[PDB]
């Protein structure tokens, strides 16, 4: 699937961006070219620094710091919920946010810590609606 757009009339591929993420998530599943371990409450999550930086203000700041960009292990605040992190990491790699009544507060807190503004705002709206 392709279509035209812009004063260019440039060809755009509809599924290209989502296909790239699908493939990045496959690399993560197979531990191919992963270059960082994120440690949350003694659980370990392998990932790609570029994907993290593309989705999170916190990770953008870390991995653009000339000192911290060389670390292969990054520890998060030990009060961060690991399920909250796993939900957001999955979101980064898929566009899908598995928000539920039983996890929304943890996910929101985690998204605030990671500086994922669109997710925070979304959690706020869903909390607002249920009051
Ligand atoms: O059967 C295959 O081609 C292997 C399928 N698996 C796979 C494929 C890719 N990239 C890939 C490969 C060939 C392509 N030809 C294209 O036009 N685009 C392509 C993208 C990545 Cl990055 C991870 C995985 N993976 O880890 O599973």
């Amino acid at each position: 699937n392709l279509y035209f757009q812009g004063a260019d009339s440039c060809i755009q591929f509809t599924r290209h961006a989502s296909d790239v993420l699908l493939n990045l998530n496959r690399l993560r599943s197979r531990d191919i070219l992963t270059d960082v371990v994120i440690v949350v409450s003694r659980e370990q999550f392998r990932a790609h620094k570029t994907v993290l930086m593309a989705c999170s203000g916190l990770f953008y700041s870390i991995f653009t710091d000339q000192l911290k960009c060389n670390l292969s292990v990054i520890n998060l605040d030990p009060e961060i919920n690991p399920e909250g992190f796993c939900i957001l990491l999955d979101f980064m790699y898929t566009s899908r946010l598995n928000l539920r009544e039983g996890n929304i507060m943890a996910v929101m807190a985690t998204a605030m810590y990671l500086q994922m503004e669109h997710v925070v705002d979304t959690c706020r709206k869903f909390i607002k609606a249920s009051e």
